[PDB]
């Protein structure tokens, strides 16, 4: 796992999966360079998608995408035996690899989590990139516990690190020997700089070129470059969230005239005052 | 709503739901004096039960309470259309109330919130205790929020208030719409003090008679006896925190010798270290 | 110790010390009920007193209460040095107690705290009231501590609690190694029903007299009566925290033409949404 | 400007006094090794524990053996205004060439105070002045906002020691600000400095300052692979600089490496058993002894 990483929405249309939005992001986000696709992870609205539908969007990312990028399906819940149902499916789909969240709103101990990604880790053959983001989900993912697990099982190849204090992924790339993966765009650039190799990303929904551009820097080592992206990016980053993602990305998408349409409940629409902010933000990139 | 709602584990025995066992352990609550039961909340694992498991479970609680108590069920989600479907059955299989829990991990806004406990109160005629518990979910269902939402529909009836800070309690009880129930064991006599009426409670399943005592001193404004229950008890409640509820309860339960079984995954077993400390909490109270 | 100790502001005049504004003050709590007086502790301005003015407002204070009631002087400091010398100041100048801070900012050890505050009680025969109130000085005191405090020095004889977390309260009362005080007025209802004696109060400054009713409804046992005092005083107790300690109180006691003057930077003056809010609530309790 | 690496200092004791050689002997041995300036009387030289004289005479002392060889910060905070002014006017008439400035700690004031309070500072001086912000400690967060305003209107607002770990905070002065950031975080200097930070205020920079100025250089020319390299080789030394509240490991530690330092002074007082030991390993494993 290497750069830039959209977690793409999943667009809606008639109160159902648009499909064919679906394939024409997806073809969008290829043609400006990102190294893969996470389909239905938090910005797909995984909460809010049927049993049915997340598997239907999987399948429709694997077909579209047809080998020219990663595709790394969403299979976390905080039911083990679903994490183990999703994860299989996803292997049998055709996925490239899996993301797994650590359970939220149960709250499990360390040795919960453990045995937890053991079960998935166990549960098929594809790489595994684990996602802690304590601020929604009442559980951190300690270093300690990502170095037992990936000197455990093979398959347990990257963390998407959105836990904004940074010591942590200096934990982990020093005392764990796993890729970490930017989780937060606005801290991608001094993440990298840490050792990180790339973003699972929000952002990049919406500018892939000159997130790949500004990624690529980073790895490269030319941070003159690469921050000159970050600085003109920054305020588009912070309107990303403005309200909860995936609120501010839909909301942008729409304004764009991209697929994407109407969020489930109970996510709804921006605020006015958002709206504007955001809008204006939008504006000044001309992007709409 | 009014006095102690043990929030009931959910037995297992050989990978399923224990029928036997929980029927065992809803009329010891009853003999004991609760004003209610909780059905399949957090404490009965629902993030880990099937959706078959979920109805099943709530279907023998109002079974074999056979109107003698309250029961209130479990129905909320962090999906919309899915907490609306598990309050339609809760009405449609004779329960009481719902309880139903602000949607956990993708953080929906204030307006989201209202818009989502709106179509709750919209899709059932029985009364709703809305749960609100931040430490677990990242949001906080803010008073102003309940007030508008108390206010449009009649069916809103109580919170279940977890949020330790009680100036939320206060504000709740000012801004007069709604009954409060402690979602706190260790806060209740606090809560009730300021005006709350009752509790939803984990250590109520271990000593249903003593809480229940404690809570009915409370009510009454006898705050001397309901002190020397209280610390007595201290120990006890805040064993039932040593790890994530349910992992302490259940624990306990089985070491008393009453229907409990395992935890499903991502929860697991107690340290070693943790049940030794139970274990003397339990001893001292004579309990085993 | 026992009631309602007021922690009153040190009022200013043309840039210096209202020694008779002070007079004023004192009185009229006195007249009005209070259990005694805190002096020169935060609601008082002490880190911007100067040494000089620090140990004249404290003498006045002796000298205006004349043995009537308690006089609480403020102590105390981040360095130990200074806090003897400030707490034997206390002690010659014929204080009946010290209120003695957590070091602040410089975050010490439990370890730390517990040799400072030792230095403290050996320094003066006086009792001694630790005060608590990690918010501001980035450090809690812990139960464990101030029941070895208490154990090896018998003039450490209460707290402080300004800790919103009532079961750190339920610990010190378990323990009964201390008189806990209220140090927030809108927790000192619960405090009180914990096992709490009192409180050290900000609110209290401008309604002493309902304030002493209030706390003695509650020491007696007299919840219900409690409670309306409180739910009435409730959005004055809210507004007395719109802005940091002292600065709402002061806002409120020039707004009512009582002695108090300008804040001293960098404490200033309220801002213009904030005191239309505050002038709002002193004009629903005919206080203005 | 500001850039690189300024450590800031301890305070030595011997015999329950400032111990002035100590101080003249470490502060050569970190001009020895290449630092940019040094910060004294700061949190890391125990300042809540210095008497008014003391942190005279220290800065006094500080600026005399330097003799204009490096930049010389004094710390000059205070959470009372009227002395954090006077603390400055000393600072500017004894001869330093900056003042450090902490957000008043555990008063609390409002974003609106902070600004009155620093202009009251900027007014009272000539000398560039270095904001200090640390929430962990002062229970306030000075915002990127009211930074600005401070800048907008004071030449003499210069920098930031930024030690809000939300690195956030950092891009949005750099975004919006114009004042150097300079990291208040050792651990984070280097992404710090990716994100366009000029230099760090550093604890550990007492222990290792070839080391870390070294590093700083990497970070600053954009080298970040070599920065990397002696930021994975001190982070074991970097964590156990706050394995107890700052300065009691970085004395701890050059007391053991018999460098001036002696006791701390009440309340801070001597690590635990369990975290010497910590602390002990980590400079064995890098030589230190």
């Amino acid at each position: 796992f290497k750069g830039v990483y959209p977690a793409i929405i999943t667009p809606f249309k008639n109160k159902e999966v648009d499909f064919d939005g679906l394939e024409e992001n997806i073809n969008f986000l290829i043609e400006n360079g990102v190294s893969g696709i996470v389909a239905v992870g938090t910005t797909g609205e995984s909460p809010t998608l049927s049993h049915e539908e997340h598997k239907k969007v999987i399948e429709k990312v694997v077909d579209v995408v047809n080998g020219r990028v990663q595709v790394i399906a969403g299979a976390g819940s905080n039911c083990t035996e679903e994490a183990i149902e999703l994860s299989v499916f996803a292997e049998d789909v055709g996925a490239d690899a899996v993301l797994s969240i650590t359970p939220y709103y149960n709250k499990p101990t360390q040795e919960g989590l453990r045995k937890h990604f053991g079960k998935v880790a166990e549960s098929i053959n594809l790489p595994i990139v684990l996602y802690n983001v304590p601020s929604r989900t009442a559980v951190n993912l300690e270093p300690k516990t990502v170095k037992l697990l990936a000197e455990e099982y093979s398959n347990i190849s990257a963390v998407k690190e959105a836990n904004p204090n940074l010591s942590q992924v200096s934990e982990l790339i020093h005392d764990a020997k796993i890729t970490v993966l930017s989780g937060n765009d606005e801290l991608t650039l001094p993440i990298i700089a840490l050792g990180g190799k790339g973003v699972i990303s929000v952002v990049a929904n919406i500018v892939p070129k000159e997130f790949v551009e500004m990624v690529n820097y980073a790895l490269e080592g030319d941070f003159e470059k690469a921050r000159e992206i970050h600085y003109k990016l920054f305020p588009l980053m912070k309107a990303m969230f403005i309200e909860t993602n995936p609120i501010p990305v839909k909301t942008a998408l729409n304004m764009m005239g991209r697929p994407a349409g109407e969020l489930r409940l109970p996510l709804c629409e921006m605020s006015e005052e958002h709206k504007k902010i955001l809008e204006n933000v939008l504006k000044d990139l001309g992007l709409i």
